[PDB]
């Protein structure tokens, strides 16, 4: 049974820390859904934000879908180009929001979160879905953050196309 | 948005209180993997349980795959028969169990749970998947969770429908 270390107090020797049990722990899968799961449970466990997961894109109605995550309930659809969520898939990159209260157009699933990033992830060049991440702190993301979950989408998106592979 | 209100202190009358926002929530949109994760959501911010969520059977391997939860990371897989979870398959019905190490076949995907319930859920007659719960409590889960998340399987069934017939 797979079980994670995380022991280092800097946040960006943590995500040297857990990246690697992350890349473990979904290469033993083929399910999207178990995996997105499994990694949306370590980055709660390891960062403790106050939501972690995942929206995936519906190409039929041209909305983010609610996927797995941790922490409380949320909107279960987000329109393309409407809220960090949205502007990401429509811009086709990362964005790090420190004052979501300050921020263009933020949906505000819960009035508790203050700071967001919203990482894209890609299949053929083509947007799937969003990792979404949020805290109640201010400016709890910036530049270590978007460049490790840059790298952490990468290897989801590994596991996507493996996935398609083992229907 | 969808909100949510959590007064009770005591178990029964807090499922009283909560199944029918979970219903409300869950009416709301026809995407299963959506539904489930809400429903983990509401169900760990109300109950705080270690773990709480989901796997779902798959007819290709016979085994219950990870779906939505929240708490630590699990096992992907368990065979028919196999743990707690295969047993209420394999029984066409829910196991509570007092103290994991007294129950014959436990699968401890993390050394902390004590405790545990799993709620079959069907369609058609046969299980699709369950709803399992774990405590780091012993006897954290009796009747009135056995009375109160059957119902809310009969809840997510009539979801699991409705998934099959939106368009
Ligand atoms: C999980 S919830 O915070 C998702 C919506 C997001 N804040 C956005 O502005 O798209
Ligand atoms: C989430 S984890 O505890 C799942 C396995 C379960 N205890 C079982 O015995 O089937
Ligand atoms: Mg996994
Ligand atoms: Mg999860
Ligand atoms: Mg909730
Ligand atoms: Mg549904
Ligand atoms: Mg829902
Ligand atoms: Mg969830
Ligand atoms: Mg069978
Ligand atoms: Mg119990
Ligand atoms: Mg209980």
């Amino acid at each position: 049974m797979h079980a994670l270390h995380f022991s280092a107090s800097d946040k960006a020797a943590l995500y040297r820390e857990v990246l690697p049990q992350i890349e473990s722990v979904v290469a033993d899968e083929t399910d999207w859904v178990a995996n997105l799961a499994n990694t949306a449970a370590v980055l709660k466990e390891a960062f403790g934000w106050f939501w972690v997961g995942f929206y995936l894109v519906d190409t039929r109605s041209d909305e983010l879908v609610l996927a797995p995550f941790q922490g409380p309930l949320a909107c279960t659809r987000i329109p393309f180009g409407r809220g960090v969520c949205g502007q990401a898939w429509a811009k086709g990159g990362t964005v790090v929001v420190g004052d979501v209260d300050a921020h263009p157009d933020h949906i505000a699933c819960s009035s508790l979160s203050r700071s967001e990033i919203v990482v894209p992830l890609f299949s053929d060049g083509r947007c799937i879905g969003v990792l979404d991440a949020d805290s109640e702190h201010l400016a709890q993301f910036d530049e270590t953050d978007a460049l490790y979950l840059g790298e952490l989408a990468k290897i989801l998106e590994k596991r996507f196309e493996a996935s398609r592979q083992a229907v």
